[PDB]
């Protein structure tokens, strides 16, 4: 007897998520994940209703201080998890 049917399709669900590394923002980056700093990756909302990587917009800015989303003047609002 044969097999039977597999393969599941995805969806667009994910969004809102840090350009810079591709990561969610919600949590760590590939870059925090794999050297433990987690606890370090904040998230960092900005004036143009954008969350980023407080680690990741730190670096970003230092090559386009523009959001990379709406390349608008990055304002960070607030930061926090
Ligand atoms: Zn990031
Ligand atoms: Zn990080
Ligand atoms: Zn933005």
């Amino acid at each position: 007897g044969s097999s039977g049917s597999s393969g599941m399709w995805s969806w667009d669900v994910e969004c809102d998520t840090c350009a810079i590394c591709r990561v969610q923002v919600m949590d760590a980056c590939l870059r925090c994940q794999a050297e433990n700093k987690q606890e370090d990756c904040v998230v960092v909302w900005g004036e143009c209703n954008h969350s980023f990587h407080n680690c990741c917009m730190s670096l970003w800015v230092k090559q386009n201080n523009r959001c990379p989303l709406c390349q608008q003047d990055w304002v960070v609002q607030r930061i926090g998890k």
